[PDB]
């Protein structure tokens, strides 16, 4: 379920179903970069191609976290990704920030 | 449980903050920060506090950072289109894992996601 259009959009259906796994997910940009060579386009992730892809939504966002809010701490701005990362896989629904203050992240988490 | 464990670089201290070490080293994995996940919620039970994540006990963390997610990215900017606005998760997911630099957006609407894409 990858394409490139006439348009210069590439258009990638993902998820394919209820199945979500991290390995899939970066199988998906491997194929579109292979796709695109050495040219960028913009690019179309669909993923309402299935009424089973809310229901994979829905368990994802099923999945528990007691944290009332979270304060990201790195060493650089790079580590940013790694937030992100870890917000991703695990749903997180509560308030989060970075910061790379770890004065500045525990006055934030008292904050509640 | 009543077993002791391994301490999984997690404590709930006397301030009421949560403190999880992750990640531990320069590995990045779904699993690890899943797990890690897993060990926040066991040790908290049926209560809730703030949590704060540190990142940085080692310089081996952004190395792995910079090893794991610079990988390149063919893309230009990214629309990711859902059915509702819970879908946003699914989102969240694809771009935690592949750390892409272009601009990325969530749309439920197709029209406001290809009109957006082609502010090119």
């Amino acid at each position: 379920g990858l394409t490139l259009g006439g348009d210069g959009i590439l258009r990638l259906t993902w998820p394919r179903g209820a199945a979500i796994t991290a390995a899939d997910a970066e199988r998906a940009m491997l194929r579109v970069n292979q796709l695109c060579g050495d040219d960028r386009h913009p690019m179309l992730v669909d993923m309402a191609t299935t009424a089973d892809v809310s229901r994979g939504a829905r368990a994802v966002f099923g999945r528990p976290c007691q944290a009332s809010r979270i304060a990201l701490l790195g060493s650089s701005p790079v580590d940013r990704v790694l937030a992100n990362f870890f917000l991703g896989i695990n749903a997180v629904p509560c308030p989060t920030k970075f910061f790379t203050s770890e004065r500045d992240a525990l006055t934030w988490l008292a904050l509640t």
